[PDB]
């Protein structure tokens, strides 16, 4: 084929980190919907995303993960890999159920490991992970665990893998949109997944970064006065910041280097409803410089 | 490669061992008579406390250690299968220790087995030791428990199906003294069973039931929980086998209502309840850990217990309230 | 041997045929990526009734006629097995008529199979021969229906998880028309499939669910048990599949009680109820049959109702009150 | 062995019934204990039964049960003998359960079929089959089924068997002894199971009759007066009969030939409390013949 483009490539999905007496699957992020294997998941493929926004199939060829200490030799525990096929099925709870996975590998954490999931023949579509049956889009599901272990960062997870892409399109929008209200419930959200939204008050704001990496945001809200109160409730670093609030209108920009799952806060709120988000992936140096 | 400052004959001690778990599918294949299969189980993490003689973790040796398969605890994947036969029979079976801990660690950890299904405790490290199967390494160490096969049918049955003697193998049991408090390893079973006698499947459920005044509690079905506390002030039902379940209870108090909680490890995740007059009903959708406890508490005259415990996934939620 | 007064090229009508069916053991075995099991399971016993064009026995053909297995109605004993795994392949499937009765009994009655997992149904005798999969003979006939395999692993699922026409191979279905009202035969699956991918155990337990105001219902899990009047002084459930089941079931109402009752075949075997404010609960043990009802009347003001079915023998019974 | 004696015979079960659309699994009877191949069972092995009462110990070595029709070729239906090596595991009860049975067979009522069960090699003890753990004292259980038929007697089930019966014992008694009170709910029983106590009132006896044949049976109460009331409710005739009603004491001794599963009734009770039966088996010619 000739509209058939083929990338081979080994990319960041992750760090592995356990709590101290749990079993902590996912880091604890739970809803097993962003871990699924299309491609397309800014998570597992922070890289492919960018091309594969162009294209509208995609059959992967070999795919593998691969665990990389980052913790010392003395450490207890057990890390693991797993993969099911039904990208839709909860994921392992206990242990038990850990082991009954075909597709599993389980290492101590100072030790090297990887889990090669099987690759089938068929085109799938390039979407969402949301924009359809699980089932029809994704090869699968991927997770992690760590148990028994500290509390600490305990790996890096990689993905190696060789991919045909098919059929170029218009592109996928690369940047996210997330609106909410107040005065309603509904919460539409438009492009990538990169953040996702915890709570909507009146009197704080919280988004929660769902893929690691360095951001230029956009938050825009309907306030009454107030507004100054940005954190990092997480592993993460503003690295510049603008601000400019008034009447039931503010708006934030900032290059924040968020990392494996942090925080960001809008705390002095009063009487806020409207928000919306815009995050783009960047470098450092697009750093916000009028304040 | 190569040790510093060493003669032969030295052994070296490293400061930790990583020994690497892959997934194992599943053997299927038909003895002309019966059907075979082979498969490697998840049985239970091995714990100990400090200054404990700590014996099958909390727990204690009772009638979920027993090998009959048909034991969600000892065989979580295997349970359905033989769910749909009448009798079984062991063809090898082997206990598998994978250290979860390094070198420095110290203590002792034991794999016992024993024929007598429903053999107490060993009583004390002395006890323990006159087992004929026993495995006694260093925590930080890998071994594993040969238990001996013979060569008889016995029924596929839940513990509560007259004389555990006749339905069960024997007893899986482990111990860990001296040393820390933390949990020391992996225990997988490997297995190849017969499975004999195709029939209709049997049901996978759980009815434990208690009266009060009667004292006496009955169970028909799997052991995923059990009853610990009576009381007419607090009923506490206790996981044995760790997973999600929609669980159903029902009993007689006289008025009030109920206060439920999970103490030790579990959430519940979709509860409701509805108590009055001499009669209540509460149905939830919990994960739970081994070990923890659901209890009903702030109870006020209770009387009669009744509970349906099923597996399910999370997402089977109570969606009334 | 030997028959009256006639010519070579005869045919001659016997007065009934009896063709014997002895139970069938299960073979497996891996064929290095899959198990590969082959069985005989009944699907349904074949009616009609007279002057009707009777389609499916009363049904109609819904989401439980669907071939994955995984169907209960289908494949009673392969669910727990398929439960274990992620995927599924058909090699051969058959569906074989057994007549029930006699050759003075006339009538036809007609096996299909579509593809379309959720096709609708043949509307009329006419509709129904335009199915290439289709077999038609007289009831005291034996005959079967040969249901083309595909070559593609397919999810093994309940048909509450999105396109039915992605996990389903397809859809089998009978008619019975003419003839007169009776039993006319047995309805025999022949089956060999291949399963892929062990996983941890899929729930097998029913949650159905409604609201009222919202009008939508969900259901998670295999279909037992269907949502057949919604209502505010009423609530029917029909059973899809015949056997013993404990149903828990828990609603909205405004204060008042419940009346129980089974319409249709099948008796309740342990009932208990506490119903009052705006909640209710009943825990049953019911033994039911295809088709048949069971209903909470004399309701009043009832909303949001939700029903948990497992399977059960009649023994697992409901103690208190 | 030569303390071991061994029979091959071949008895009558039972006549297997069905009702007009109704499943009917064992004639309706219910209670799956009285279906246990044990042999000291007067159901399924009425012959053998006069001989293992004198011994510990049985092994079967060939065993097998034979439907033969009693009714005509134009009968519609299907009758099922089947077999579970649990003699406690519950019956079938959809069809589709009946057909999951490893050992089983199905036919139409007006043709002969049979049922081979298996036999292991293993002595177990001649009981009572309520005499302790089933699994450890039955072989197994035998049932039977009859489907969209009619609503009559369609055919005879023998037993065909070949046992070895091993160490000679007192007998075990070949009567039945069945004791009820009022005032309490107690209801022992000694002997063989021949009849079960359905209702004791204090206005009507009814017994239940779980074995064919003839009988002689001895009923004896107290009630107030009254009394004679004797009927068979179910298919069978009281070929002879005494009585006799006082006060809080009277007795009744019959020569019934019941059968199936017919019924025992004492009408005209006022009163009544405590009562005993006491049944033997006989012949005809065993008659009473005073009034
Ligand atoms: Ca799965
Ligand atoms: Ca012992
Ligand atoms: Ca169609
Ligand atoms: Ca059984």
């Amino acid at each position: 084929a000739k509209g058939s483009v083929r990338i081979t490539h080994r990319e960041y999905v992750s760090v592995l980190s356990g709590t101290n007496g749990e079993f902590l699957r996912n880091n604890g992020t739970g809803p097993n919907n962003d871990f699924s294997i299309n491609p397309l998941n800014p998570f597992l493929f922070p890289w492919l995303v960018n091309i594969a926004a162009n294209f509208d199939q995609y059959k992967f060829n070999s795919l593998r993960f691969e665990y990389v200490p980052l913790v010392n030799t003395t450490t207890n525990g057990r890390v693991a890999l797993y993969f099911d096929k039904d990208s839709e099925d909860p994921g392992p709870d206990d242990r038990a159920a850990l082991a009954n996975y075909a597709h599993l590998s389980e290492i101590s954490p100072w030790a090297i490991t990887k889990l090669t999931v099987p690759t089938d023949n068929v085109k799938r579509f390039i979407s969402d992970t949301s924009s359809g049956d699980p089932k029809l889009i994704n090869l699968g599901q991927f997770g992690w665990v760590a148990y028994s272990g500290p509390t600490a960062e305990l790996g890096d997870i990689f993905v190696e893998y060789t991919v045909d892409l098919f059929e170029a399109q218009p592109t996928s929008p690369l940047l996210e949109s997330l609106f909410r209200e107040s005065a309603s419930s509904v919460q539409t959200r438009m492009g990538l997944p990169y953040f996702s939204l915890e709570v909507a008050s009146a009197t704080d704001l919280v988004w929660q970064a769902r893929v690691p990496g360095t951001y230029v945001v956009t938050i825009i809200f309907n306030s009454t006065v107030g507004g100054l109160t940005p954190s990092i409730s997480g592993g993460g670093t503003i690295n510049s910041s603008f601000s400019v609030s008034t009447a039931g209108s503010s708006a934030y920009v900032a290059n924040i280097t968020i990392r494996v799952n942090a925080n960001l806060s809008l705390s002095g709120l009063t009487g806020a409803t409207n928000a919306q988000l815009f995050a783009v992936r960047a470098i450092t140096e697009n750093a916000v410089q009028v304040v």
